DNA sequence: GTGATCAC
DNA sequence: GTGATCAC
């Protein structure tokens, strides 16, 4: 699904930013919690990167 | 090792 | 076809 709320992330360029992820999803093996991942675009570079989402971010 | 995703 | 994202 696509994100709605902004997320506090560290961009690849090394800066803190508040970005809305274009896609969010859960990545987890059987039996374990795994992690929530967002796909973000660095507005400074236009480069795409992934980053952990807060555990309560809605998928 | 195992899980999903997609820009490259 | 995979880098890179994390937690357990």
């Amino acid at each position: 699904s696509s994100g709605k709320k902004p997320v506090k992330v560290k961009t690849p360029a090394g800066k803190e930013a508040e970005l809305v992820p274009e896609k969010v999803w859960a990545v987890a093996p059987k039996g374990r919690k795994g992690v929530k991942i967002g796909l973000f675009k660095d507005p400074e570079t236009g480069k795409y990167f992934r980053h952990k989402l807060p555990d309560d971010y809605p998928i």
